[PDB]
């Protein structure tokens, strides 16, 4: 109906603000892009699922996210793929990682503080019913 296209319109404003205040943390700068393939040849590779804050833009854009759920997988992948990519000991890997799972827990705190779970749970429901 309408109704249920103001929900996802209403969800989609609500994503886009939680990944402008992702966007704009310094700590953040590093996932405001996609790994430059220059810079490493390899990622590419190696991470099958690449994933960053611009190209969530876009599919919150191309309405690919109905759910909050859907959208923080995409949150979950930017710190997986840090981890996966960049395990070792020193410091330069440590950095990254702590980075990218400041950035995931920092977008479940926002949810968690700004989400209302009964607008999730009419997305999710609106979702299954399709
Ligand atoms: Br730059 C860079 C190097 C290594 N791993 C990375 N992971 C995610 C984002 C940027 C990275
Ligand atoms: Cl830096």
């Amino acid at each position: 109906s309408m109704q249920e296209e103001d929900t996802f319109r209403e969800l989609r404003i609500f994503l886009r603000n939680v990944t402008h205040r992702l966007a704009i943390d310094k700590r953040f700068r590093v996932f405001t892009k996609p790994v430059d393939p220059d810079e490493v040849p390899d990622y590419v590779t190696v991470i099958k699922q690449p994933m960053d804050l611009s190209s969530v833009i876009s599919k919150i854009d191309l309405h690919k996210y109905l759910t909050v759920k859907d959208y923080l997988r995409d949150i979950d992948l930017i710190c997986s793929n840090a981890l996966e990519y960049n395990p070792d000991r020193d410091p330069g890997d440590r950095l990254i990682r702590h980075r990218a799972c400041a950035l995931r827990d920092t977008a479940y705190a926002i949810i968690k503080e700004e989400l209302d779970e009964d607008f999730e749970q009419l997305c999710e429901e609106i979702q299954e019913s399709r």
